[PDB]
Parts: structure tokens; C-alpha cells; sequence
């Protein structure tokens, strides 16, 4: 992260004197105060807490500078309206400055992403870094521009979206060279009205692209409205520019043939969406100056993520969502915040399950107590709490609940109400319900999401 004090302030347009402190060469940044190390950038976000109330252990942590909307003694601080805005400012500034080719890629909807194949491809050629895990968002994807390792060639950049307009702002933030617009399943829609606002956010993709430049986009005529005028437009889909003329899906594998390519790829992933993705990916990757033949290779050797987390079933009907990526109080009042802002499905109820989550260290108790504030009686039938630093939320919400709408299953280092717990979510779970799972991955966590599966 080749940047300095003096001009970050510059760049976010600090409201203090900066030249009070020393132009210090800066390290990594972070707005999670347990990664800090010496010589980073402290960026306190609006999370689970406010990330100024962390300022001071970012400090402790080795600090050298915090962004903050608010005057910090005894530390150096660059002061602006708006931290997440002055965040994006600054990725922004970063891809200017490095100048790195982007690519921005939608939807998220397996165990091999585009954006994760893409980025696999034009790591046989170049210096290639892209968004790890979830962090695809207006916080994730300007965190993952600042940290992309020094000398990095290509750039590989998902862009989710929660409400219209979402990747409008990112494509606008990081200009990417080129983008692939993939459609998933929905299911249901938090806060997007139906299909056609979806694929028109998606396509909000080409906004910050210069004309020209490449765009691929499926077949599908959900996106046909909302097409670039300006750029160049490649479909892929049956009967379109890019097709698969043939698949073969076996065991555990696959083995496709793209139109446009030589000879068959292997991928040793199941499913449809895999092919296509390997497809787009393949087709970027070539126009990159990757050969077939490294793309063939390439292939042979995939790596699978965990499941990007979505929606699954119950053997008895019920909507799983299990939301296993990143867990920290944040992700947890947000998938709350996503969870409850879902409608129940006609016939059924909502149901959260909440476990401990870790490494909080002393402050553990009292950020789970803070999840309060994220669970309504209106929209959750039943919440359901295992673990021990959860304990005092579980009462908190037997205090603000219905009388019989909360339980609590006890987990510490000795006594341990898994087996509760598991007839509880049985006995609770219809055939119609919706069920959140949310904490640290856990043995009993994973054991549970399973029963209820098989
Ligand atoms: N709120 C909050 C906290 C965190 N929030 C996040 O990591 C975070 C996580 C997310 S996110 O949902 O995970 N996100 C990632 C980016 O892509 C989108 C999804 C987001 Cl959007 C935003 C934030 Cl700010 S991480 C974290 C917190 C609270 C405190 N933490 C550890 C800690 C422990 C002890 C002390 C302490 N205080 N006094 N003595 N010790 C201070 C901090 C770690």
C-alpha cells in the first residue's frame, strides 16, 4: 500500500492541519482494530459499534494514523465528513495512482465464482489479486484495492449489491477495464422489487467503464433495457455470441466445450453455472493475452471456496440461511439486518439461531449484548441462543420477546445443551419456516446446519 500521511489527507481533503504530524509511509489499513499492526491506517466504519469508539486499541495495536469525523488527541488523525467516504475516496485515488487493469464481476452463486475463476486465469500470466471471501461491497471492495500487493498487474473485483444503485457507486469508484455481468436465483429478493430491478442494478456495472471497452453479459432478455450503448457487448447463453455447444457432468467433474475455444476444458466442479462461469472467465482471460492451452492447464487445478453464502433447504422443506463468511459482530447485526428485512414466506415463520462469536477478547459479552438493538419481535418469531458470552443477549431478548419466543442452550467449557438445542430447532422448524444460522464455525454449528439438511 504505497501511500504516506500527508497524502491521504490531501487526497480525503483532511479539515485538520496535517503538516502537525510527520508524513509517515504507511502500512496496511483496517477497520478492524485486532488487525492493525505497526505503521497501518486505523478506518473506523459505522458497525456493530462505531468503529471511533476503537481508535485508542488501534493505537495500542501500533497505529500510526486514524481517519476520524472528529478531533483525536494525542494521536495522529486526518479529519474528514464522512470516513467510509473518504475510505472510497481513497481507493479510488489508489487505482489512479497504481493505474492496475480492474475487472468487476456480479453474482456470487457457488463454491467456484466468476470472480474467483477470472482471477485463477490471469494468475498464469500476471501479478493478479482479487476481493477474498464476501468483501464486495461499498466497505469490502475499496478495503480489497488497498490491499492489493504492491506490483499487482490485474486486478479482479466483485461488486454485490443490497439495493439498486449499490454497483452504480462501485463500478463509478473503480472504472474497471472490463466487466461480466452474471444473472443467480434469487429466491427472495430483500430489498429489490423483482427480476428486472436486480438485472438492471447488475448492469449498473458498465456505468464507470470508458467507452469501448468490454462487457459481458447474458444472453437473457431480463438485461436487454438496461444494455451499455457505448461499449462492447459480448452474450453468452444458448444461441448467443458465446455458447456451450456440449457438457458433460460427471461424479464429481465436468468436461465442456465453449464455441469459441479449441478444444474442451475440465473443471472438477459440478453443475451448469460452473461451465458458464468458466466460460466468461476463459473468454476475459483470452482477450488478456492468456492462451487456451494456460487456460486448459489452468482449469485442471481449481480451487473451491466455501459455499458463497446464500440459501439452502432443510430435508423437510424450510429455507436455511446459513451465513458462515466473516464472524464478527458487524456481519452479524448485518445478516440480522438482511434476515429480517426478508418477508416469511406465506404459511411460515423466521427463525434465527445465534452462537458465540470469538476472539472479542474482553470485550465479547458486551458486543453480543449489543445485537439487541438488531432483533425486532415483529419479524422474528423465534431467536434461539447457544453458547456463553451470548448468554446476556439471550436474556436481554427474553426481556424484549413474547413470553415462550426466545431459548438460550448453555455451551461453556464444561456443560453443553447441543442435544437440546437440536430437538429445539427440530421441534420448532415447519416445512414453510425460514431459519437463520450465524456464528463462529464451530463443530456443533456445522453439526447442527446438517441435521437439519439430511
Ligand atoms: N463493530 C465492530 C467490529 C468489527 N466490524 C467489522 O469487522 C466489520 C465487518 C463488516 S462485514 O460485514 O464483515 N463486511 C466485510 C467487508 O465486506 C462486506 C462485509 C463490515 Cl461491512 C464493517 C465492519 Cl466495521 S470487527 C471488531 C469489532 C468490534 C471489536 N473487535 C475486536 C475488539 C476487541 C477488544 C477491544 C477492546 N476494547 N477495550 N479493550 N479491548 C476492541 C476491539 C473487532
Amino acid at each position: 500500500m504505497k501511500l504516506t500521511i500527508h497524502e491521504i489527507a490531501q487526497v480525503v481533503g483532511a479539515k485538520n492541519d496535517i503538516s502537525i504530524f510527520e508524513d509517515t509511509q504507511l502500512e496496511k489499513a483496517e477497520f478492524d482494530s485486532r488487525l492493525i499492526g505497526t505503521g497501518d491506517l486505523f478506518v473506523p466504519l459505522k458497525g456493530a459499534r462505531d468503529g471511533h469508539d476503537f481508535i485508542e486499541t488501534a493505537f495500542e495495536n501500533g497505529a500510526a494514523v486514524t481517519l476520524s469525523e472528529k478531533e483525536v488527541s494525542n494521536h495522529p488523525y486526518i479529519l474528514v465528513d464522512d470516513v467510509l467516504t473518504a475510505f472510497q475516496s481513497l481507493a479510488s485515488y489508489y487505482l489512479e495512482k497504481t493505474t492496475v487493469d480492474v475487472f468487476a464481476v456480479t453474482g456470487s452463486n457457488g463454491k467456484t465464482t466468476t470472480k474467483d475463476m477470472l482471477a485463477h486465469l490471469l494468475s498464469t500470466r500476471y501479478k493478479t489479486y482479487k476481493t477474498q471471501g464476501n468483501y464486495n461491497n461499498e466497505i469490502g471492495l475499496p478495503y480489497t484495492v488497498l490491499h492489493m500487493p504492491e506490483g499487482t498487474e490485474k486486478l479482479v473485483l466483485e461488486m454485490g449489491q443490497d439495493h439498486l444503485g449499490d454497483i452504480h457507486l462501485l463500478s463509478e469508484l473503480a472504472r474497471p477495464k472490463t466487466a461480466i455481468v452474471t444473472l443467480v436465483g434469487e429466491a427472495h429478493l430483500a430489498f429489490f422489487k423483482d427480476r428486472s430491478e436486480i438485472a438492471k442494478g447488475k448492469m449498473q456495472i458498465a456505468d464507470g467503464m470508458a467507452s469501448g471497452s468490454l462487457l459481458l453479459a447474458p444472453a437473457d432478455p431480463i438485461v436487454e433495457d438496461y444494455l451499455p450503448i457505448d461499449k462492447k457487448v459480448v452474450r453468452f447463453g444458448q444461441g448467443a455470441e458465446l455458447e456451450i455447444t456440449d457438457l458433460v457432468e460427471r461424479k464429481d467433474s465436468l468436461t465442456f466445450k465453449a464455441n469459441f475455444l479449441e478444444q474442451a476444458l475440465d473443471l472438477p466442479v459440478t453443475g451448469k453455472y460452473n461451465a458458464t462461469n468458466a466460460m466468461i472467465a476463459s473468454y476475459v482471460a483470452l482477450q488478456e493475452g492468456v492462451s487456451e492451452e494456460q487456460i486448459r492447464l489452468a482449469f485442471q487445478h481449481l480451487e473451491l471456496t466455501r459455499n458463497r453464502t446464500e440459501w439452502k433447504k432443510a430435508a423437510n422443506g424450510a429455507d436455511i440461511l446459513s451465513d458462515v463468511y466473516n464472524a464478527n459482530p458487524t456481519a452479524m447485526k448485518l445478516i440480522l439486518e438482511t434476515f429480517s428485512a426478508i418477508p416469511a414466506n406465506e404459511g411460515g415463520k423466521k427463525i434465527a439461531v445465534l452462537a458465540d462469536m470469538k476472539e472479542l477478547g474482553d470485550q465479547s459479552v458486551q458486543l453480543h449484548n449489543q445485537m439487541i438493538l438488531s432483533l425486532s419481535p415483529d419479524v422474528l418469531d423465534i431467536v434461539i441462543f447457544y453458547g456463553e458470552d451470548i448468554a446476556q443477549l439471550a436474556q436481554l431478548a427474553s426481556q424484549m420477546f413474547p413470553i415462550g419466543h426466545v431459548y438460550y442452550f448453555k455451551k461453556t467449557e464444561d456443560q453443553d445443551q447441543f442435544e437440546d438445542l437440536v430437538k429445539q430447532v427440530k421441534e420448532s422448524l415447519g416445512a414453510h419456516d425460514q431459519i437463520l444460522l450465524k456464528g463462529s464455525n464451530s463443530m456443533n454449528l456445522a453439526k447442527l446446519v446438517e441435521s437439519l439438511e439430511n
